[PDB]
């Protein structure tokens, strides 16, 4: 596409639509909300807010991740707000997968609500994709692979531009029952080592992650009576997340996987794959 | 090495030592107990009297199969205990894995005591290999290898002498948590299927069989979502069981196991394949 013109032709309308004010954006490390800063960020410069809140759920490294690439590489205000405290706190005790993802929900907007009240932006940029504060949506129209394409136009990081997605509610759905610092820790880790052995094994997947899933299993070394956490690894093939399959990953990758968790993450005891499909199966466990 | 020989001289040591009394024998199923039986039988006949217990916790077809074998084709004086009842009353609201264990020994005592001052038998013959009543070990000085040659040439079927260990308290072991009839249903046909797609690859595992995690995943029944439960399916390789490899099973193979299970059983709705080697964790889950 005429990517050039594209940019220039919406750089000038967020231009006309703000003026002298400020807007305000909240940024993930998502390809949307990175690429729409980024567009916002040409036509507003210092008068466009970004707001990055660590609910204490992201990936390993990923809040370094963000501040290194928005606020030192591209120049952004960024306003890092660690919210780990309250999120923990508002997930004490909670089950319900549906409740934990109202309830971070809820926070996020009640942090980010805090926040925007103190910048007195006039306008909330989003990145919402084709399908108070007044609403720029400058990738309304495009769809997810011309986002991607925009992102590398715009000269964002392959790390964001190929990313992939990560749902809102972060690890805390990747951890069965209640939500604990010690737990998102494991998982956390479990997590880095999927990643980790997906990219050196060149492997392309939709989505590669770790869930803990809360049963427990004694081993054959040290106190053999201690129990032991387990993870699941959750890989899947997809064109668009509505149909899936677990992935056919080479085995060597699998044991890597299982040893290195294992030995790396003395609190877990045993490893398992995912060779569900979906359907029958949601890609996330929760 | 000299089978004949062997089985002669121990009828009649058996013959000697029991005399007209008789003699009582547990059997569950596996290669010591079933050899010593034959033997047993051999030796003094209707006067051996074999205990076979129903726990509740046996595989598919396996109570039908161990009654057809023993008292429809060798003709043992077998007494076949419906004890489900029992085992399953006596673990009601019992998680733990050790707990659980402990219970199923002291019923199976209970049950086979029961039984035993009914028959008035004077001799306990027991299965022990190498390395009230009075006991009889016919096979105390045969290896493990030996035994399974020696069943061989007794006569007893292949499912018997070539059979991958299964423990004393079945299926039990296979659930996680508190042991129920509808999880034992589920988990029963779900090890089927696994035993069933093993052989039908012409795959020779050490053990093969799945487990009911109590982890819960949403899915669709009909037109509306439900709760559905998880299957970790377990498949190693191992010598002895000293330490043992989970299998690189083929891909296609866990897929028929994956796609059977969540077609046959709708009561689950997601499968995982163990790839955890021994050490560092155990071959069962409890």
């Amino acid at each position: 596409m005429d990517w050039g013109r594209f940019v220039e032709e919406k750089v000038r309308e967020i231009r006309e639509t703000v003026g002298d004010s400020k807007a305000i954006i909240a940024l993930s490390g998502g390809v949307d909300s990175s690429t729409a800063a980024v567009l916002a960020h040409k036509a507003i410069g210092d008068r466009l807010h970004a707001v990055f809140v660590n609910t204490g759920f992201l990936r390993k490294g990923e809040p370094e991740f963000v501040v290194k690439t928005f606020r030192d590489e591209f120049g952004m205000n960024l306003h890092y707000v660690d919210a780990q405290d309250r999120f923990f706190s508002a997930l004490k005790g909670v089950t319900d997968p549906e409740e934990k993802r109202k309830i971070i929900g809820r926070v996020f907007i009640e942090v980010f609500e805090e926040v925007a009240k103190k910048i007195g932006a006039e306008y909330l940029i989003q990145g919402t994709i084709a399908p108070n504060l007044k609403l720029i949506e400058p990738l309304r129209d495009l769809y997810k692979d011309e986002v991607r394409e925009l992102a590398k136009f715009l000269g964002l990081p392959e790390k964001i531009y190929n990313r992939m997605p990560f749902p809102g509610p972060g690890l805390a759905v990747r951890v069965i029952g209640e939500v604990t610092p010690e737990k998102i820790r494991i998982v956390r880790e479990a997590n880095a080592i999927v990643e980790e052995e997906v990219e050196r094994a060149g492997l392309r997947p939709w989505q590669a992650f770790a869930v803990l899933l809360g049963v427990k299993t004694v081993g054959v070394q040290g106190d053999i009576r201690a129990y032991k956490e387990t993870i699941a690894v959750r890989i899947v093939e997809s064109i668009d997340g509505m149909t899936a399959n677990a992935m056919n990953v080479p085995w060597e990758v699998l044991q890597r996987i299982a040893f290195r968790i294992t030995s790396e993450i003395p609190e877990v005891g045993r490893v398992l794959y995912d060779i569900t499909n979906k359907p029958p199966a949601t890609i996330e466990f929760e």
